[PDB]
This record gives C-alpha cells, structure tokens and sequence, in this order.
C-alpha cells in the first residue's frame, strides 16, 4: 500500500507528456497537472488512514492488507462492499468529479485474472514461439498488487476508414514485439505508471492490430498527447471551488517504435478474442460508472433544493414537481444498482458478477436524461449564473458592502447563495466542468450503442423469452412454428403470387 | 378454500347492481357481466388445482392450506412468493387486463390485521358506547379467511366542494350505525360479496364522515351503479379478443341509510386517523400494481417484437433502436420492483413491507411514460389498425382466400399476421381496452400525487440527508446555521434596509 | 351543385359494399352507414344555402356557380379563401370527425388539371395504341365539376415483398385496359361515386403496376371490404353524441378483371412517374390536413379549459402551466398553415401553390405530439372517464336525481359536466374515436417519412444553402474544396497510410 | 451617423467599470474589454459602407441618412426591412454570439417615442412641480438619433423580498432627482454611452422605486459591476475562434446618489405605469430575440450536417432522422417569426407591431427545445469533444504529421474536421459560450413566465373565443350561462346538501 509522497514520486520519472501542446517535465510541479496529482496522492495517503480501513482496505488471502483497488468480490456481499468503496471515492470527489481514479482505473483487470487461459489460448504469434501469456497475467497481477502500481487503460482506436496510424505490431522476437500507432484515447495518462494497452473489436481490425499489454508509461517512444488544462491553480477557490483542486486530463497515445518484452503480452493477434473478452472488462467500468451516475443525481437534487430554498422558489408547486422528478431521477439510477447487485452471479472462476444487463440500461437512463436533469438545476438559477459578484466585487471597500446587502436572502447571506450559482457554474458551465460531462457521455458504451447491443442479447430475440407472454395470448408458435403454418395456407391454397 | 361454483352461487343473492342504466336481476348469467364472473369463478378453481398449489396457496399456523390472496408476508422470501402470486395472475389475465382479482383486491387489509389496535384507539364513538374495533378486524379477518370471502375496496369519495352526498353517519344506536351518501369509486363491485369501506383524509372531512367497515354486496339499501359493459359475449374472439372474455366493470355505490351492526366497522369518527393508517393499506395495492406495471410492459415489448418481425421491419435501425426503449421501459419497472423488495423491512407486528419509495417512483415511472410505450407500438403498426378484415372477410369465399393471399408476409400468414393487429387493437383502442389504460391512470395514487407526496417525506426534505452531500460540498452547516451566519451578516454591518 | 338528395340517390346504384363482412344492400338505409350519407347529403345542401355562399361557392370562368370543393386557387387569396372553405367543414364536423367529405378528397385532381400532359407524355402503352391522356384529365374534369361527381382517391397498394395481388393490368385492348388486384386503402368509399386511383412509387413496382384511373364504384367487379362500422344509431346522444352521427369508414377495393375504358385512364405504365407526380397530388391533401391539425388542436384547448374550470383546478399553476402549452400546441399548428401559405408560390400553370415544406414541417409537429396533447386532456379529467353515469342513470326516479345532487359543480350542473367527459371519452377513448386517431396518424406521409423526405430536399443538403451560415463560421468552401485541401494534405506528405 | 473611431473615444470618458472586480481604466484598449468594443466599432463603420447602404440603412423624413437602429417601421414592408436588418447582424456575429449590439438595444424605445403621451399623464411628480415627461422623451429621441449615441436598457430589479437596496428616489429638487441603490442586470454596460433606466412592474413596487429615465454611463456616482471577462485576446484563433473576438459583458449597475436631471426623466412614481407600458418596449427585443433564435437554430443543423459529413455518420438513417428534426426545430423558429410579421398591425401612434402572441410562443419554442437541440448536436461529435489537439499540437515536428495523418478524414482533413470540434466546443463547451446559452435562457421573458402570461391573455380565457368551438361541440352557452342552468338544477330540487 503505497503513500501519497511515494506516488508523486513514481511520476517523476521522464515520461513524455504534452499538455494542450506543452512539454511537462514534472507533473508534479507544474501548474497544469499538480492539482490533480497531488489528489491522487491524497487518494492513496487515506487508504492508510486507520479510521478508513473498513471502507478503503481489505486483508487478502496471505494475510497481506491491500486497497480495495485490487478486491476481486467473490459473493453478493462483496459486491455490495466494492460499492461502498466506489461510493467513497465518488462522495470523497464532491459527487464524482474525477471519475478515474486507480479504483475506477484498475477494475478493466479483474475479469483478466479471473479467467486468464483463454487470453493465451486465443493468442497469435509469429515464428513458432511459445508465450505463457495465461502465466504472464498472473504475474503481472501479482507485480501489480503487490507494489501497488497505478494503471490506466487505452482501449478506443482511431476510426481509421497500408500500414495503418492504429497500433499494430511492426515486429516479433525472441524477446517480444515491437508496436507503431495511436490509441486514441485514455484518462489520467500522466498520473498513473503502466498502461493497460488493449482493443474493442470492429470491423477490419487485424492480427497486428489486436494488441494486449501493459506498457510502462515512460517507455522509450511513448508520447502522452493530453488536452489543455483547465486547472486553475492560482484563481480563488471562492470564485472557482472546483478547477483550483485540479483537472483530470484526457489524452492520446503515440507509440514510436515501443518496445514490449513478452512479459508484459496478454494476448496478440486474434481480432474474434476482441470480440467478446474486452467487454467482460468493460462491465466492471460500467458497474462503478453506473454507481457514480446516482451519487451525480443526488448531488444534484440536493443542489437543486437547497437552491430553490435559499430563493424562496421551493414552495412553488411547478418547482415542487420538478423537484419530485429529479428526485425520481436519482432513485432509478440507485434501483438499477441495486438490482444489478442482487441479480447478480458468479463467474466460473469465482467472480461475482453483477448483472449487466441492468447496469447497461441503468446507464441508459442516465445517459438519456442528465443533460435534461442539469438543465433543471440550471433553470432553478434564474440570472444568478449570467453575473455572480467574484470575492473581489464583495471584497470591494465600498461596493462589497452594499452586494452583501443587495443580494443576501431572507435566511441566507449573499456570499452563501452566490456560492450556490458558482458551484452550479463550476460544474454544468465552464470548460472545466463541461469536460466532466463529456467524458460521462463518451466514455463507457454510450446511449447508441448500449441501444444496440441490448437488442443483440439472447434475452430479447424475437424468440427468447421476453416474447412468451405476448406468443402465449396470440396463440403462437415460435418463429419456426409461424412460418410453417404461413408455408402450408399457401401450400393448401390457389394463388397467383405463389 | 371456495371452488368457482360456490363462488358463482355467492354472487346470486338479490344485490342491487346497475350496469349501464340496466337493473341485473342475476349477474352470473346476464351477458353484460356473466363473462368475468366466470373468470373469477375460474381463478378459484385454479386455487384447488394440486399442479398450482405451490405458487397458489400455503398452509398456514393451524394447519389448513389457503389461498394466498390471504397470506401476510414475514420476510424479505415471503415478499418474493407473494411476487410470483401476483404474477401468475396477471399473465394468467394475459398481461393484466383485470386488474382486481381478489388477489389485487384483498391486500387492502394486510395493514389493519397487522396493526389492529389504533383503529380502535383512535376511534370516534358517540353516546359513551364502547366497541371493540380491534376485536371486530381481527373477528373480521378470521371470518374472511375461513369463509374465503371476496371483498373489494371503496375508499374514494365524491369531490363535494348541510349534509354532503358523501356517505356519513346520520345515526349511532346500540346495534350499529346507519350510514347515507355515496362512495364514489370501486372495482368489480358485482363480484365480490363484502365491501371494504373507507376514506382517504381530504380537507374538511367531518368526524360523522369517517366510516371504516365491512358491508356486504346485498345489503338492504345499497345500490351498485356502475359503468356500461363493454363485454361482447356473441362477438367473433377472432375478432375480439378479450372483450370476448368479460369486462370488469367499474362503479359508484349509493347507501340509502344502510346499517351496519358494530361488528362490521372498523373505525369511525376521526378525521386524523384517516391522514396516514389507510395510505398503509394502498401501499399493498401500490406494490401489486406496480408488479403489473412490469409484466404489462413486458407484453407490450413482445407484442412490438413479434409486430416488427412479422412486418419485415425490425432490422431498420430506427425499429431497433426504438424497441430497445420499449425493453429499457420494462426493466426500469422490474428493477424498481427488485429495489423495493430488496430494501423492505419489517413493521412493527411482523409484516414485511417492501420500501414503499420505490414502488411510488416506479408507477410514476410507468404513469408517466406508458402512454408514449403503447403509442410506439401503435405507430409499428401502420395502416392495420385503420383497417383490417373481420374473420367474415377471411371467410368469404371469394373475397377470403384473395385477402389470405394479399395481406401474407414472408413467414406469417394473413390470418396470424392481421390477429396481431386485432390484438393490438382490442387493448389500446376500444372502449374495452381503453378501461384499462384509464384504470392505470387513475387508480392509484395518480402520479401528480406521487410527485407531491414524494416531496413530503423525511428523505427529501431540505434538511433530510438527501442534501448531505451537497451541504458538504458547499460548506454548509443545515438550514438554522445558514440563516445564523446571515443574520449575524446583517447584524456586524450597516445598512439601510435592515 | 347537387343537393343532398341526388346524393343520397346517387349512392343507390348496385355497388357492392361490405362493411364488417356484411354485404350492405343500399348504403343510404343501412344502419351501419346512413348517419355518414345523411352527413354527406346535408354537407350538399349546405352549399346551395345563400347564408353560406361566400364561403362555400365560387362563381367560375364561364359564370357558372360551383361549391369550392372544385376551386383551383390562382393567388395568396385564393388560397386564403381555400382555407376558410376547409376550415368552414372541420368546425361544422365538430373539430374534424371526418377527415373525407369532398372538399377533402377532391383536392387530389387540382395538380392533374394544373398539368396535364405529362401524365400523357410520360404515359405507357401497349400495341401502338395512341390514347389522349391529357385530353381524357381535361374531359374528366370537365365531367366531374359539371355533374357533381363525388371522388375518393385509392392510391396505396399493398404491401407485396409472378403475378402480385397488387392491382396491375392484365389485358390492353381498342377499348380500354382491364385491371385486377387490390387497392390498400382508400376512405368513405361506400359514400363516394367514383374512385381516383393511383400509385405511390414503391421499389420495384413494374409497368402493368403503374394505372392511374377514374373508375365507378358501381363497375362490374369491383368489391369494396371496408371496416365494420363503430356507428351507433340507436344510442342516446347523450351517452355518445359523436357515433350517433355516423362513421366515416375506411377499406380495402378488390378489383375482380374490372374494365375501364381508355377515356377515364388517366396514365398507365411508367413507374418513374409515380416517383415525383402523385406527391404533388398529396401536397394538397396535406394542405387542409395541415389546417385541420389547428382546428382539433383548437377543440382539445378549448375542452381542456371548459374542463378544468368545471373541476375548480383551472387556478393550479401546474394545470395553468399545461393549458398554456396547450394553447402553444395549437398556436405551432396555426403557424406553419400561415407560413407556408405566405411563402408560397405559382406553378408553370398558374396554380398557387403553398409552400410545402411548411406545411410537411407543420404536420410532423402534430404527428409526433397529438398523442401527448390528448393524454394530458385526458389526464385532466380524473376518475371521470373510468365511469360517468349514463342519461339512464341520471333518469333513474330515486338514484338520477342523488347523482345530479353528488356530481354537480360549483357553477355547473352534473349532466352539464358529465357531458365533457363523454365528449372527451368518445373522441378518445372509444373504438369509434380512436379511428379519427389512427386516421390522422397514417393516412397522408407519416412522422418518419416526412423526416426521411426532409433530408432528400435539396435545400436541406449538405451542400444546400441551410450549411451556408456554418461553412462562412469555419471558413470553408462547399464539399469538394474541402476534399481538395484534405488530398493536398494526403499529396504533401510522407504518410504511412497513403 | 457616427464612425467605429467616434464611438470607440465616445467610451473614452472616465466611466467608472468592474470586470471580474477589477477596475477598468479603458475599456478601448484593456484586454478584458478590447476585442468587444472593436467588434461594436466595426459594427458602426459597416453602416457607413456604400455596399450595405440598402439593409443597413434608411434615408428618414427630413432626408437625412440613418442606421436603421433608429429605425420605426409603418407597415409589413417595414417590418420584413427590420426583420432583414437583424438578420444581417445575427449573421455578421457567426449566428449571433452577441446578442445586443445596439441594433438589440436601442429598439426598447421604439414604444415610447410611439406613445409618449400616457409616459407624462401617468407620472408621479412631488412638490407641486411640471415636468413635460413628453417632451422629454421627444427631445432624447432626437438627440440620440441626431448625434447616434448608444444605450443599454437596465430594467431588471434585485429580488428584494426600510429603504431598499433597489434603485428608488431619495430626493426631489427644481433641477431634477437623485437616485440610489442597483439595477440588477444589463448588457453591453461598459459599451455604451448611456443608460435606459426602467422597471417591469413587480408585487410592492412603490412609488419612490417607480425610475424612467436616461443617464450617461459616466455619471457621477455610478458603478458598472460587471462579470469576469471569458475574453482570450492572446489565445491562438484556431484553438478558440470566437473567445479571441470578445466578449459580451453582463453586469449590475450601482447608483450612489446619482443625480438625474429633468431633462432625462421620461416618468416617475406610478407602479401601474410600471404594469403594462415597459411591456410593450420589451415586445421589440422579443422580436428581434425571437429572429435570433431561427438562425441560430440555422447554424445548428449546418454545423451538424457538416459534422456528420465529415464523420461518415451522415447515412446511418437514426442520424438523418435527429438531423430532420433539427431542420424541423430550425423552420418552427421561422415560422414563428413569419407568422408573427404577417398577423401584425399597427398601434395608434402607427407603428406596425408584429403580433406578439406569435413572437412569444415563437420563442417558448426555442426556450424549451434548444439545450436538446444542442444535445444533439454534441451528441453528434463523440470524443473529439473529450480531446482534440490545440494548433500547437498539429504543429509539433514529429507528432503534428503523425496527428494530421491519423485525424483525417475520407474527404476532409484533421485540421478542418477538428475545427468543427472546437467551434462546436467554443459554443456549448465553454465560460466563453455558456454565457450565450444562459443570456438567451433568462433575458428576455423566460418560459415559465410566458405560460403564465400567455393564460392571462383575453384570447385564452375560459370565455374567449378559443373555447367557441367546444362550446357549440357541447352545447353551451358561456360561463354566466352553464352557472344559471346549475342554479335551477338546484333551485327545482329537494337535496340535503343545498
């Protein structure tokens, strides 16, 4: 279990990183990524806390005490701790505004070690070799856990339409591969230590391109090619609460020439094994994506009542109704949770796995509907969030005094309630806050496309079960069924179109 | 245990029941109502069946097997049972079209018989008589569930706005009360034997205007006046369906000074009692309901499936993207049902109610979305539902074979094809199946309700722990330590409009 | 100008006419279908009342007095007094209950006479007959305009995925063409005296497929299969004050080797020329739609305020707030007939022409929120539409007067209020009323066609001028100078992937 | 007609200016404020261009050239003039980015020059004195249009709820009055040169808070307090295209002891002044408002059919059915404005007005669609929006080539595909474009209030003639009239509850 001040330091160790086009030399000190840095330190230093043991740690099987980051859950009970751990961190995050710290990072693993053998049973290789990849996902989980090591994945490709910008492998040896070629995206690039490199299938991709690895972060022919910061190290916290912690970036990956020993594969060269596993790793993204989506809801009621109270709007019953709904919004996103959890069931090798058909479309609620639950909030606000006075307009000798007077409420101040509009403004209208929208949007299986695969599952065919009812009150068959008896009306019969 | 004969015969036992304006001398064989009286003489059969008696009855404390619509839940399981119970029937109704069996009906009373006494406490008694209320429910609940009576609620009053036509005392004597005036509202009056009659605390109701008691159907003085039948007896069930079947009819009851010995009231007389005791007893009609809500969007969801595949359109993206939302619509409810099970808990006399929160949101989600879930399923419909043939034109013998041939689809034939239409039809647009989409709606806390109602509770209040994680990351104290610090604001300071 | 009566004799004419299955041997005494006719006759009369000639009737070129319903406009005023004559029948019919009197149908001719010889230029013909197609429109309008002739258009054809059930031609010869198939549906057909049919183009349609025709309902062979009837004749108008009036019905036409003389063909043969003429045809069909739309819009906000100032909710802000967005519904309907009529413009013929896009777009605002605008009049009414008391019930000698006395307003008397719910129920909440519903939905271009067409105008291409305003914000040329930078990019570099 | 150098030394006169709380020496040459104040100064040379002599301007009645800011239209043709006049600038500012050059601004007063009489008759003078409040408001109507000055109304009040911190009268004098306290917002405060002060009436106005008047925005003892500055002057144009513009500040306005000559007064102390007259100026900015939201709507769906375009996502048909629905959002706004042109008419004083009713539902469209609408449109973009490079990284050596190659598209470079990102980001994503989303939100009569206003009109009352139709559909007279048939329903009775 490492410290905050031993994190820090693993981060200054020549690694490439360019933010909004600026090379960083040490994130730990600059302006742009300290913030953040310095949370993540903070996030590991409390999981030494004593008084956060329950919640943060667990004692494993050799006896050895381990964050929670590394806790496979074997039963419903487990399960409901892992939440508890997430919810932690998503409360500890004022309502999840990191959403990738190494407990939302590490969890794409858990389905790897849970069932490795397949990995290098799929694999594909070149020369005859022969790579123990099953074994090296041991080990690597082993190397992992044990010195505690920060993790991040990048799995999303560049939507390339010979030899292709998408990572590929360029060479194999006796010693391992060598890789050239983007991933295109992954978060917290320049606060963890190793990569988690991997791909979710589509169509075309090919043998050299399905490519899984860890791959240290300062590898020599790495490039981390991050967003500009929207950290605001120097504003004042009153004026800006949340962009003065820190911002936590989102990137590309250029890979020049990376050398990977066979240690670190996974899995190489079969695009089918993308086809099915990364989405087994997913799920467990999803699961703690889906937890943080309700905390998200409940800061926002909670925002939206106290607003409305500290305006005197709370008793209008139009505002009551809305409130009843965002309400509402919190608690399906908390009952899909919920029944994700209890119907859930165990892996072959052991792992309690909540059901992810109710996390994904939980999910989808989420995703359908919080633009429209944040456009409430704001819609609260009136005028408040076009002008807020700065702490320097209330701090002004002669004007101060009389914003303070102009703009306090009936049982609140003026610097309180405008603390409300310029936390509402944080979060929901500035670049800062935009980004954490967006990645809420884009990262994980969006709205289109858990859509999509919904309708691919066995349970929703037209022939699985979820038509047993409706077959059942017409009278049918099955799809099989129908059609023989269309067959034989026809057959049966004298028509000119048959 | 009754069997469906002893039921039928229940029924003939000179009841006063109007339906549509029409006196009905016999109910069991009148066309406009023999249809669902043979339904419900149906589900007692059922009861008896050996192959139902799992999921259909249990043997109780003393030994004697009953039907479940009597069993009070202990646990968290026994909630899960009484689940599968409500199931069955409503895909034995295939999807819910009744929806007040005796198993909707009799959960009514679960509340009283756990938590008899403040009946009686509370109780509003004149002429210093003494009755024991707590004796009579738990009297009353040994005769109901010995003699397998059916009884069905009427609590809904008529929205007068110096003896109002509300029903109300106009005599108290050493027998029992008389009692005049209406009850506006209740669900297959002609077919139970007793009413449960009560009220739901609106402003301005009276001591003499708070009547809790059993009368039974054939009372001398009590007349059913109840809506038109839309059974069709003699129409083609190719044709139609479900009204073919029966149509459980819906009413007002009218009390010409009607008695009731004492041994038949539960409570009179205080207006306060019915403020929070009977919205207990709706709970169980609310947890039934809103197990309904999910297997009716399970039907809807199949019949769109089976619709889409048989029209050759379920592959356009938009079909599937659309039918996805229709699967989404029905696992929100289901999940909402889990949550609320999964958080029960238990009163004080041993019942486990499941969390009411979640049952209330859950309809409000089905309330306010269904209506957009059928009309979808309309819109796959296309022109089939302006027009489609009767079994009459199928069976002309020149015209029928030529519509066989011209309305076919690839692997469906004209026949099955069209009686999906016609099913589709039968529920969402005649004034059979309209019943039941307005039976949803308004039976029930009705969802503006549940909106204001949600608003109220100690969860939600501004001070409740709802905005804890708002409070903190604002910095607040709760809303007295607020208005403190405003006040002392106002206080250290100088101005002019204080 | 007919009167009703030479109407009504008209329709006594030997058609064969099944409705429901059953052959209707004279459909002016039938009871399925005389409340319709006697509607139609009195929509003839109605005409020749003086009060209503300003209205009603033109007086054309030659001096001549014709009802509107033959009116080509020839200005912004024309068509202005188009709308008022169609708005005059949507408001007689009590908001639009039948969408096909005359003045409906016959519109679908206005583009064949305004531009005729296409359809003979365009035309295909067996033999090296040489048929004139342009003269038989002239002559046919000049016939049907002259004698009065009622018109309803058949152009929907089956949907058939070697000789199909569609209806195609089957014999060319000196005198005419012989057809045989089905027409998909047409309306009030039983009620019209000649059929206009024709093709929508569909992938896949051949030459013998493609016939454009005036043919008689009365012709040998031909079979109309119509809906059963919802009307009911003998119901007190009371209870249902719309069915009592009479049904509009719909159907299906079995042609059975029906000849039709060359000169009522119209066009025969060319399936390009259903691709673009018979949408012209239907552009004025979804003119007075679109001005329909704001009537019934009008009738449901006008319901909805009568409605819930009858209840005493009218001064909720809630219900406030949803009358207005009601009222707003209503307003965008009438808005798009406005704009569209002020933008529009003059065909080659001289025939004014309202803007189609506007009114397209106008129809989509309707067609994808009426469902919603009804269910919230419908939510309005409470409890009202699961039971009202029949006029029998309000007759009853003892219970009638106890429900005037329960159900009575402030400032309405209960039969009064009652009343609004069973005009509500009956548009919306009946098998007779769900009809004008389903009509509304899928009879003219439906919601996800009017966006499909949308994006195939040329104004709404990526290169059209509707990009214009973005394209000067990102400084770009049209599609092909960016693909020119984009190559010289590609051209000027060392890529790995060109 | 003035110049861009005469209005930009027009600012240079000792005004007294906060941004973000600190003090504005120049607003003509200080970063914050520089780029604004150059795009007004162009805005005034363009007037002055021969080339936009026809939109821009108008020759008046004594034959002298003006802006048509200062333009009263006298019919429809006037109106459609102005309608083009505002287009031209929503287009000139890439869609509208600032919403009040004075073309926005200046129209508040088209009202009171209209009708000037009513603004003395009502006004509320102490001490006996005559103040010609007409002719005042003639004269700054000549003066403002003679030496072309600029104004910013300020007509909102803070929310207080014994001398207020509003702006009220503290003293009365033959030379004029002194005023003191706030104005709570305005736009453009630090680019104009004087001041429209106003009150829209709220409950408890008194007479002393009752101010109309005209006052220089360097007046002693005035204080702007305006919002920070998201202004980047520095920042590279390609990274953030419209930020490095400018930025349109928002502000309050503090009055300490500001003295205001009679000359400027246009009226004091009448509250019911305050009730419908501020309207009808407001009326004019609606107008305009409600033209901006059609072409900002316009270059929504461009940027979108770019976007997607240049994704390859423009064929998948759920894509080309959001992009039909925004076209469709984009003609409602249209219509609107087209419908509210048309139906206008002209005031007494003989200005022609659109019709309102049009104008302010027009913009309910807009209000309550728009955030789904750019919803949308981001939705559309998927990461890139997460992450795209700046300029500085497509201009490094090495990985600059390397992201131009993996970014591109078929037809369309990286650069100007992630140009399209980062306008679309500029807009939705920022501080800098936030404040465009939330001015249009709350400037401007926002969408609660025009449900509330819209029912208070007299054609929506339950007797206005919206409700004629349902009236004759049921048989009604009007209210009076259905109370007096309920009354002898009463009176001819024998009940126990009259």
């Amino acid at each position: 279990m490492r410290t905050g001040q031993q994190y820090l330091e693993s981060l200054r160790d020549g690694r490439q990183v360019y933010v909004g086009g600026e090379l960083i030399d040490d994130v730990t000190t600059h302006p742009k990524t300290s913030g953040y840095a310095k949370a993540i330190a903070e996030y590991y230093d409390l999981h030494l806390d004593p008084e956060h043991q329950d919640v943060l740690t667990f004692v494993d099987d050799d006896g050895v005490r381990k964050s929670m980051h590394w806790f496979l859950p074997r039963s419903k009970a487990d399960a409901a701790r892992r939440r508890a751990y997430h919810e932690f961190w998503f409360r500890h995050f004022q309502g999840g505004i990191f959403t990738r710290p190494p407990a939302g990072m590490h969890v794409v693993m858990y389905a790897q070690i849970d069932d490795p053998e397949p990995w290098g049973d799929n694999a594909v290789v070149a020369g005859g070799r022969t790579i123990s990849f099953a074994d090296n996902i041991r080990s690597q989980w082993q190397r992992v856990t044990t010195d505690d090591v920060a993790l991040s994945p990048m799995f999303v490709d560049v939507q390339f339409d010979v030899e292709t910008p998408m990572l590929s492998i360029v060479e194999q040896n006796d010693q391992g591969i060598v890789v050239r070629g983007w991933k295109a995206m992954g978060t917290s690039l320049p606060f963890v230590n190793e990569l988690l490199v991997g791909n979710l299938w589509r169509p075309g991709q090919t043998s050299d391109q399905t490519v899984y690895a860890i791959v240290p972060v300062n590898t020599p022919g790495l490039s981390l090619v991050c967003r500009q910061s929207n950290a605001t190290p120097d504003a004042d916290p009153y004026d800006h609460p949340l962009s003065t912690i820190g911002d936590e970036l989102d990137g590309m990956a250029y890979f020049d020439d990376v050398f990977i020993p066979w240690e670190n594969v996974q899995h190489i060269g079969n695009p089918d094994h993308a086809k099915w596993y990364p989405q087994r790793q997913f799920d467990w993204v999803h699961i703690e994506t889906q937890i943080r989506h309700a905390v998200h809801a409940e800061l926002i009621v909670g925002l939206a009542l106290l607003l409305t109270n500290a305006l005197g709007t709370n008793n209008n019953p139009i505002v009551q109704s809305q409130l009843a709904d965002l309400v509402r919004f919190r608690e399906t996103c908390k009952a899909f949770a919920i029944a994700a959890e209890e119907t859930g069931f165990t892996t072959a090798g052991g792992l309690f796995k909540p059901n992810n058909i109710y996390v994904d479309l939980g999910r989808a609620h989420y995703l359908e509907n919080i633009h429209n639950a944040v456009n409430q909030l704001i819609e609260f606000c009136g005028r408040g969030v076009v002008m807020s006075p700065t702490k320097a307009d209330f701090d002004h000798p002669f004007l101060g005094p009389k914003l303070e007077e102009a703009l306090r409420g009936t049982s609140i101040s003026a610097r309180d309630r405008v603390s409300i509009f310029r936390q509402i403004s944080e979060r929901y209208l500035t670049q800062w806050g935009a980004r954490h929208e967006m990645f809420e949007k884009f990262n994980g299986t969006p709205l289109y496309l858990v859509r999509l695969l919904t309708m691919q599952r066995t349970e929703y065919q037209v022939d699985g079960p979820l038509t047993d009812l409706a077959r059942q009150v017409l009278g049918f068959g099955d799809t099989e069924a129908l059609a023989a008896r269309a067959a034989e009306v026809e057959k049966n019969s004298n028509w000119a179109s048959v």
